[PDB]
Protein backbone atom coordinates (compact mmCIF):
# COMPACT_ATOMS: atom_id res chain seq x y z
CA UNK A 1 0.00 0.00 0.00
CA UNK A 2 2.70 2.53 1.09
CA UNK A 3 6.19 1.80 1.95
CA UNK A 4 6.51 3.03 5.62
CA UNK A 5 7.96 6.87 5.52
CA UNK A 6 7.58 7.26 1.17
CA UNK A 7 6.55 10.43 -0.06
CA UNK A 8 5.04 8.15 -3.14
CA UNK A 9 2.29 5.78 -2.87
CA UNK A 10 0.78 3.80 -6.50
CA UNK A 11 -2.58 4.85 -7.64
CA UNK A 12 -4.44 2.18 -7.44
CA UNK A 13 -7.34 3.50 -8.87
CA UNK A 14 -5.85 3.48 -12.75
CA UNK A 15 -6.99 -0.26 -13.25
CA UNK A 16 -5.73 -0.01 -16.75
CA UNK A 17 -2.56 -0.15 -15.66
CA UNK A 18 -1.70 -1.06 -12.03
CA UNK A 19 -3.12 -4.90 -10.77
CA UNK A 20 -2.59 -6.13 -7.56
CA UNK A 21 0.09 -3.57 -7.04
CA UNK A 22 1.27 -4.58 -9.87
CA UNK A 23 1.93 -2.36 -13.20
CA UNK A 24 1.06 -3.29 -16.66
CA UNK A 25 2.08 -1.08 -19.91
CA UNK A 26 0.47 -1.81 -23.10
CA UNK A 27 2.73 -0.53 -25.83
CA UNK A 28 -0.30 0.32 -28.52
CA UNK A 29 -1.25 2.74 -25.86
CA UNK A 30 2.67 4.03 -25.68
CA UNK A 31 2.70 4.62 -28.84
CA UNK A 32 -0.38 6.47 -29.43
CA UNK A 33 1.60 8.69 -26.24
CA UNK A 34 -1.49 7.98 -23.81
CA UNK A 35 1.18 6.57 -20.91
CA UNK A 36 2.94 8.95 -18.58
CA UNK A 37 4.57 6.69 -15.50
CA UNK A 38 4.21 10.29 -13.19
CA UNK A 39 0.43 9.65 -13.00
CA UNK A 40 0.66 6.16 -11.52
CA UNK A 41 1.18 7.58 -8.23
CA UNK A 42 0.17 9.81 -5.73
CA UNK A 43 3.19 11.97 -4.09
CA UNK A 44 2.92 14.21 -1.02
CA UNK A 45 3.46 17.77 -1.17
CA UNK A 46 6.96 19.27 -1.49
CA UNK A 47 8.42 16.07 -3.51
CA UNK A 48 8.71 15.26 -7.35
CA UNK A 49 9.70 11.60 -8.65
CA UNK A 50 11.59 10.73 -12.11
CA UNK A 51 10.45 6.97 -13.34
CA UNK A 52 13.29 4.77 -14.20
CA UNK A 53 12.61 1.33 -16.17
CA UNK A 54 14.99 -1.24 -16.23
CA UNK A 55 14.76 -4.14 -18.75
CA UNK A 56 17.48 -6.82 -20.09
CA UNK A 57 20.79 -4.83 -19.57
CA UNK A 58 19.09 -1.59 -19.89
CA UNK A 59 17.49 1.73 -18.09
CA UNK A 60 15.27 3.99 -19.64
CA UNK A 61 14.09 7.26 -18.64
CA UNK A 62 11.28 7.86 -21.65
CA UNK A 63 8.60 5.20 -21.78
CA UNK A 64 8.28 6.03 -25.43
CA UNK A 65 11.57 3.77 -25.77
CA UNK A 66 10.01 0.40 -24.26
CA UNK A 67 9.56 -1.48 -27.74
CA UNK A 68 9.55 -5.08 -26.66
CA UNK A 69 7.76 -7.08 -24.51
CA UNK A 70 7.85 -8.71 -21.34
CA UNK A 71 8.90 -8.61 -17.70
CA UNK A 72 10.37 -5.50 -16.38
CA UNK A 73 10.53 -2.79 -13.44
CA UNK A 74 9.48 0.45 -13.17
CA UNK A 75 10.80 2.42 -9.94
CA UNK A 76 10.14 6.25 -9.26
CA UNK A 77 12.70 7.88 -7.61
CA UNK A 78 11.91 10.22 -5.10
CA UNK A 79 13.00 14.00 -4.62
CA UNK A 80 13.08 16.66 -2.21
CA UNK A 81 12.66 20.47 -3.14
CA UNK A 82 16.57 20.47 -3.29
CA UNK A 83 16.33 18.11 -6.04
CA UNK A 84 17.95 15.42 -3.85
CA UNK A 85 16.96 12.38 -2.97
CA UNK A 86 14.39 11.92 0.10
CA UNK A 87 15.86 10.07 2.41
CA UNK A 88 12.79 8.73 4.91
CA UNK A 89 12.61 8.62 8.56
CA UNK A 90 13.95 4.94 8.78
CA UNK A 91 17.22 5.76 6.96
CA UNK A 92 16.83 4.65 3.47
CA UNK A 93 16.56 6.25 0.23
CA UNK A 94 12.95 6.90 -0.19
CA UNK A 95 12.32 4.95 -3.74
CA UNK A 96 9.03 3.24 -5.08
CA UNK A 97 9.99 -0.19 -7.02
CA UNK A 98 7.33 -1.68 -9.29
CA UNK A 99 6.96 -5.20 -10.48
CA UNK A 100 6.02 -4.50 -14.52
CA UNK A 101 4.53 -6.14 -17.48
CA UNK A 102 4.92 -4.96 -20.55
CA UNK A 103 2.50 -6.06 -23.59
CA UNK A 104 1.54 -4.88 -26.83
CA UNK A 105 -2.00 -5.29 -28.08
CA UNK A 106 -1.11 -4.01 -31.50
CA UNK A 107 -1.19 -7.04 -33.61
CA UNK A 108 -4.53 -8.92 -31.85
CA UNK A 109 -5.90 -5.11 -32.70
CA UNK A 110 -5.17 -5.05 -36.18
CA UNK A 111 -6.22 -8.97 -36.15
CA UNK A 112 -9.70 -7.34 -34.45
CA UNK A 113 -10.39 -4.76 -37.08
CA UNK A 114 -9.77 -6.76 -40.24
CA UNK A 115 -12.03 -9.86 -38.78
CA UNK A 116 -14.86 -6.77 -37.99
CA UNK A 117 -14.26 -5.88 -41.75
CA UNK A 118 -14.33 -9.14 -43.46
CA UNK A 119 -17.53 -10.25 -40.79
CA UNK A 120 -19.08 -6.65 -42.22
CA UNK A 121 -19.33 -7.81 -46.00
CA UNK A 122 -23.22 -8.76 -47.00
CA UNK A 123 -22.33 -11.98 -48.28
CA UNK A 124 -22.06 -13.99 -44.76
CA UNK A 125 -25.30 -14.65 -43.09
CA UNK A 126 -26.66 -11.41 -40.59
CA UNK A 127 -26.84 -14.05 -37.77
CA UNK A 128 -23.42 -15.37 -38.07
CA UNK A 129 -22.16 -11.62 -38.47
CA UNK A 130 -23.92 -10.62 -35.57
CA UNK A 131 -22.60 -13.76 -33.01
CA UNK A 132 -18.76 -12.73 -34.46
CA UNK A 133 -18.94 -9.73 -33.78
CA UNK A 134 -20.82 -9.97 -30.24
CA UNK A 135 -17.46 -12.05 -29.56
CA UNK A 136 -14.87 -9.36 -31.04
CA UNK A 137 -16.58 -6.97 -29.01
CA UNK A 138 -16.19 -8.70 -25.62
CA UNK A 139 -12.23 -8.96 -26.60
CA UNK A 140 -11.85 -5.43 -27.46
CA UNK A 141 -14.33 -4.38 -24.65
CA UNK A 142 -11.72 -6.36 -22.39
CA UNK A 143 -8.19 -5.25 -24.06
CA UNK A 144 -9.57 -1.53 -23.89
CA UNK A 145 -10.04 -1.94 -19.83
CA UNK A 146 -8.03 -4.81 -18.28
CA UNK A 147 -4.14 -5.22 -18.47
CA UNK A 148 -2.91 -8.39 -19.94
CA UNK A 149 0.17 -10.66 -20.16
CA UNK A 150 1.40 -10.80 -23.68
CA UNK A 151 0.72 -14.39 -23.67
CA UNK A 152 -2.89 -13.58 -22.73
CA UNK A 153 -2.37 -11.32 -25.94
CA UNK A 154 -1.63 -14.02 -28.24
CA UNK A 155 -4.40 -16.42 -26.71
CA UNK A 156 -7.11 -13.78 -27.66
CA UNK A 157 -5.47 -13.67 -31.24
CA UNK A 158 -6.02 -17.51 -31.74
CA UNK A 159 -9.34 -16.66 -30.34
CA UNK A 160 -10.75 -14.37 -32.69
CA UNK A 161 -8.73 -16.70 -35.96
CA UNK A 162 -11.16 -19.12 -34.44
CA UNK A 163 -14.33 -16.63 -34.10
CA UNK A 164 -13.56 -15.71 -38.26
CA UNK A 165 -14.31 -19.14 -38.83
CA UNK A 166 -18.25 -18.74 -37.50
CA UNK A 167 -19.17 -17.05 -40.70
CA UNK A 168 -21.53 -18.40 -42.88
CA UNK A 169 -21.93 -17.63 -46.26
CA UNK A 170 -25.16 -16.59 -47.33
CA UNK A 171 -25.08 -18.70 -50.44
CA UNK A 172 -24.31 -21.93 -48.07
CA UNK A 173 -27.00 -20.81 -45.80
CA UNK A 174 -29.89 -20.67 -48.47
CA UNK A 175 -28.78 -24.27 -50.29
CA UNK A 176 -28.91 -26.55 -46.98
CA UNK A 177 -32.28 -24.90 -46.40
CA UNK A 178 -33.53 -26.77 -49.94
CA UNK A 179 -35.37 -29.50 -49.89
CA UNK A 180 -35.12 -32.96 -52.31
Amino acid sequence: STIPGSAATLNTSITKNIQNGNAYIDLYDVKLGKIDPLQLIVLEQGFTAKYVFRQGTKYYGDVSQLQSTGRASLTYNIFGEDGLPHVKTDGQIDIVSVALTIYDSTTLRDKIEEVRTNANDPKWTEESRTEVLTGLDTIKTDIDNNPKTQTDIDSKIVEVNELEKLLVLKLAAALEHHHH
